[PDB]
């Protein structure tokens, strides 16, 4: 008897790929290179291992996130949904604007999947805990909330969020968008949120969901904004100009 879960497993050479992760984004970002890349991976191990893989808090994540404190200029942020290929093309033209997965912490995990067991230290590389079926408080699911949380409460001035245009719904609200970071975003620094619909023929900022964005960010003080975005590749070499 070895207990399986509904999740594929944590990801062949994890631990060998965030330390090389962390490593490699510091050569390429000077104002982190003093950060101790071998304390940022115990640190993370440290939040998951022999710990069940549901019972996972935002407090087990606590010392990974001091190790990885990096406060980029909040306004330069841009959050997305279900559109992450092109959020990414998008900072790494306009260089100066930062994803959560731009920042360390996401960079580390990004596209990576990874999680424990009760009282041993082995990671487990056959199952992980699927947030649906199994239970929601599971390592991945936890950590992508509290990042989440913490870069949506920096952000400031105009934030920035792409939607995919071709989705049935453009902005859903059940999703770490419409439910974490629209709710994290802080009437003090943030004067505008201006979202971006990504087409893949017809003003989309009509849409009835694009609607429900503005009314729940109307209702905590905040500006909204809403703009087309008919050809893709054509923006990306619009923006610096
Ligand atoms: C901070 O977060 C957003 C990017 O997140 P977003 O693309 O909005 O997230 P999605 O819901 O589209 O997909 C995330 C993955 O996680 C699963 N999931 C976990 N918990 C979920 C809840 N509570 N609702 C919905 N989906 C959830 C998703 O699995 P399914 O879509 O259910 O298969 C999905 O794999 C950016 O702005 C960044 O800055
Ligand atoms: C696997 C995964 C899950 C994410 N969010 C899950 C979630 C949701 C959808 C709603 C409420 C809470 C949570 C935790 C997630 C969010 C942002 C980014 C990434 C990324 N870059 O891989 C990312 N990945």
């Amino acid at each position: 008897w070895r207990q399986q879960w509904s999740g594929p497993g944590t990801t062949k050479r994890f631990p060998e790929t965030v330390l090389a992760r962390c490593v490699k984004y510091t050569e390429i970002h000077p104002e982190m290179r003093h950060v101790d890349c071998q304390s940022v991976w115990d640190a993370f191990k440290g939040a998951f291992i022999s710990k069940h893989p549901c019972d996972i808090t935002e407090e087990d994540y606590q010392p990974l996130m001091k190790l990885g404190t990096q406060t980029v200029p909040c306004n330069k942020i841009l959050l997305w949904s279900r559109i992450k290929d092109l959020a990414h093309q998008f900072t790494q033209v306009q260089r100066d604007m930062f994803t959560l997965e731009d920042t360390l912490l996401g960079y580390l995990a990004d596209d990576l999947t990874w999680c424990g067991e009760f009282a041993t230290s082995k990671i487990n590389y056959q199952s992980c805990p699927d947030w649906r079926k199994d239970c929601s408080n599971n390592p991945v699911s936890v950590f992508w909330k509290t990042v989440s949380r913490r870069f949506a409460e920096a952000a400031c001035d105009v934030v920035h969020v792409m939607l995919d245009g071709s989705r049935s719904k453009i902005f859903d609200k059940d999703s770490t968008f419409g439910s974490v970071q629209v709710h994290n975003l802080q009437p003090e620094k943030v004067q505008t949120l201006e979202a971006w619909v990504i087409h893949g023929s017809r003003d989309l900022c009509q849409d009835p969901t694009i609607k429900e964005l503005e009314s729940i960010i109307s209702k905590r003080n905040i500006q909204f904004s809403c703009k087309n975005i008919y050809r893709p590749d054509k923006f990306l070499q619009c923006v610096k100009n």
